[PDB]
């Protein structure tokens, strides 16, 4: 229904990487538009080593985004499809992952609670477009000035009405989908849940101690996290119900909003 708006190769310059990884390069950039202020940007690009099937992929990817139109969600600027290299310009993320954040932050909360309510909210909007993400996790959430957390990252994100391979993120994903590579609503809702438990500990990886055979023979036999010391009780009761067996008892992410919204002005 929507399209990404095509600018103009000359209005963005490339200034310093932000992450690199085997999907391609994030850069630190800006954009300048004549008669508009320059804005800090980030432009998302190809390896170096090239294939006609990524640029559709990341063409692809700029697509599903230009659907979504949502404060918890990274923004799409637009695309440079002119010429070469190619690049999908996003809005820029000054405070990073909300993964580094906690790790690495004080943090109150208060603050712990806002977050998680933000990225049910960008989750729901994206679920209520009809897609799916398949790859919800703390290092996948950036943080804006404000501190206001954002879904990113739809490399992986599919229509719902219709996997990676070695790469699998064990740790953050549902049993139906490890065992029967069942990915659904249900399962970015699993994710949810493990995502929250990352923002209420400091260590780098759920289950830790377990490698991945380890994390998946347990959880598919009925282990579930505990509740971490700093965790409120009520908020352990919701990141619960995202860890069901049976995935159409987890709630859905409409519901998860509600849920945290309540606790997010709740004195105690």
């Amino acid at each position: 229904s929507k399209e990404p708006r095509e600018l103009n190769r000359e209005w963005l310059i490339v200034l310093s990487e932000l992450g690199q990884g085997a999907f391609g390069i994030v850069y630190e950039a800006s954009l300048s538009e004549p008669k508009a202020p320059e804005i800090q940007v980030a432009a998302k690009s190809l390896r170096k080593d090239a294939m006609d099937n990524e640029r559709e992929e990341l063409l692809e990817e700029a697509l599903v985004m230009a659907q979504m139109e949502h404060a918890n969600v990274v923004g799409l600027i637009g695309v440079i499809t002119k010429g070469r290299p190619i690049y999908v310009v996003l809005e820029h993320m000054r405070n990073g992952s909300l993964k580094d954040y906690v790790m690495n932050k004080t943090c109150t909360p208060a603050q712990q609670v806002t977050w998680s309510r933000q990225v049910a909210s960008g989750m729901a909007h994206i679920h209520s477009l009809g897609f799916i993400h398949r790859d919800l996790a703390a290092r996948n959430v950036l943080l804006s000035a404000s501190l206001t957390a954002k879904v990113a990252d739809f490399g992986l994100a599919r229509e719902s009405t219709d996997s990676r391979g070695g790469n699998v993120p064990v740790r953050w994903t549902a049993p139906e989908a490890l065992e029967d590579n069942i990915f659904s609503e249900k399962s970015d809702v699993w994710a949810f849940g493990v995502l929250m438990y990352e923002v209420y500990t400091k260590a780098a990886m759920p289950y830790t101690g377990w490698n991945n055979q380890r994390v998946w023979i347990e959880v598919t036999n009925g282990f579930r996290l505990p509740c971490p010391a700093d965790c409120p009780l009520p908020v352990f009761k919701i990141m619960s119900m995202c860890w069901l067996h049976d995935r159409h008892e987890r709630p859905s992410f409409e519901t998860l909003v509600k849920a945290l919204a309540a606790l997010e002005t709740d004195s105690d």
